[PDB]
């Protein structure tokens, strides 16, 4: 289609800022649609050596084609600025509902856990890694299906060398994996410590490892050192402890565990219907 320009676009209101991007509600005058449009300045991202990172976004966004990614459906420029035509999810993000509920029963755990996993094994099949996934990164359309984002920080993994670990140092103390304070490297099980922290979050309303700074917390990673509260779904706990292993070899879902399969075998999904789930009417928080 014709290369899409500003003026094509109503702008509304800042859904988003970050240190070097704003996203903004836009309406689409030809079509009435509404896009979230990632807009970023040109000299910012110059001076702030951001480049690498938005060519990263754009790249790893391309690739992606799944009900639960974020698509990346157009782009362009002008003098100042680019812009990134993203889908709209307009309940924001998850993070947002599990501070105002406090956590979730243990339907909506299971339901939300089973589309991030399912979310993963797409990813991972496509061999990206994600290496910051967290609930302000994972975002609820309209019908409350979950949408991803956040992919400026994403690696594809080269299939040419038969790739595994990658070596930027990038993440979010809370979620960060053993290996990259460790190894100094990440891989697609380092997205699945990831999961068992978030896993853990919805049930008990705050990430396993957590202090007010982030060198307390790495002290903490790397020891393993968090406990459950009571009442603790008892199968998802089992889940978390899977999940929550300093041998990223060893996490349940990776590829030297014989990948997704077992994971999605996990009794705390039993009733799931892996499928279709995005088609599937997701149950109410409250
Ligand atoms: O931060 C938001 C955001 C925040 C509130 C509501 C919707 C969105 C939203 N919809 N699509 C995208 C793509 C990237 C970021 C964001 C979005």
């Amino acid at each position: 289609p014709r290369k899409k320009r500003p003026e094509d676009f109503k702008f509304g209101k800042i859904l988003g800022e970050g240190s070097f991007s704003t996203v903004v509600l836009a309406r689409e005058l030809a079509t009435s649609r509404e896009y979230a449009i990632k807009i970023l300045e040109k000299r910012h991202i110059i001076k702030e050596n951001k480049v690498p990172y938005v060519t990263r976004e754009r790249d790893v966004m391309s690739r992606l084609d799944h009900p639960f990614f974020v698509k990346l459906y157009f782009t362009f420029q002008d003098d100042e600025k680019l812009y990134f035509g993203l889908s709209y999810a307009k309940n924001g993000e998850l993070l947002k509902y599990i501070r105002k509920i406090g956590s979730f029963d243990e339907t909506c755990t299971r339901f939300y856990t089973a589309e991030i996993v399912s979310a993963l094994e797409y990813l991972h099949g496509k061999g990206i890694i994600h290496r910051d996934l967290k609930p302000e990164n994972i975002l609820l359309n309209e019908d409350m299906h979950i949408q991803i984002t956040d992919f400026g920080t994403a690696k594809v993994l080269s299939p040419e060398s038969k790739q595994a670990r990658a070596n930027s140092f990038v993440g979010t103390a809370q979620y960060v994996s053993p290996e990259l304070l460790t190894e100094k490297s990440a891989c697609k099980s380092s997205d699945l410590w990831a999961l068992g922290c978030i896993i853990y979050q919805l049930v008990a309303g705050l990430p396993p490892f957590r202090a007010g700074n982030e060198g307390l917390i790495f002290a903490k990673i790397i020891k393993l050192e968090y406990d459950f509260p009571e009442k603790f779904f008892p199968k998802a706990r089992d889940l978390v402890e899977k999940l929550l292993v300093l041998d990223a070899t060893k996490r349940l879902g990776c590829e030297e565990m014989e990948g997704y399969g077992p994971l999605k075998a996990h009794p705390f999904f039993e009733s799931v219907t892996w499928e279709n789930l995005h088609q599937q009417t997701p149950p109410k928080l409250t």
